[PDB]
């Protein structure tokens, strides 16, 4: 009854556990969980995680999206919106990281990861280690100093894996 015995993860706090592979899949796993989207200000998912649960849904995560930009316009960095799960999650927590690229402020990953701990379990990448180039030591930094709540934190990468699990 505990999903992650098929998974490779290792526990990292009381509150945060790492977990190697696919973040639809684990949350899928988790009916009660919230799936956290790594986004950007105007919810447009074309790449990344965002275009794999945008893809996982048919269309549906970006046409909700669509019509959320122009009922409340777009979000700012470090903002996050609850929108619904679409049979991937209970509900999917849309946030949106600093992006390096644009020189945007590194330390808004607290804001990011502190919107997580409204939800009692939450499954998520490391916000803005993409394309958005902050390095997964540091994402994974501010993830462990904010967490008060059950996250499992999603690293599609072994060897991003490997060098946040062995010490």
């Amino acid at each position: 009854m505990d999903p992650l015995s098929n998974f490779e993860h290792k526990v990292i706090t009381e509150c945060v556990t790492i977990v190697l592979g696919d973040a639809i899949q684990v949350a899928k796993c988790y009916g009660e969980s919230v799936l956290v989207n790594a986004a950007n200000t105007h919810l447009k998912h074309g790449g990344g995680i965002a275009g794999a649960i945008n893809a996982a849904s048919k269309g549906a995560v970006q046409k909700e999206s669509d019509e959320y930009i122009l009922a409340k316009g777009p979000l700012q960095v470090g903002d996050s919106v609850l929108l619904q799960g679409h049979s991937l999650a209970k509900n999917i927590l849309h946030v949106v990281g600093p992006d390096a690229r644009a020189k945007q402020d590194v330390s808004l990953l607290s804001k990011c990861y502190k919107a997580m701990n409204a939800y009692p379990l939450v499954v998520t990448p490391l916000v803005s280690a993409g394309i958005f180039g902050v390095k997964p030591a540091v994402s994974f930094d501010y993830l462990i100093r904010e967490a008060k709540t059950r996250v499992l934190v999603v690293v599609n990468s072994q060897d991003v894996y490997k060098s946040l699990t062995i010490v």
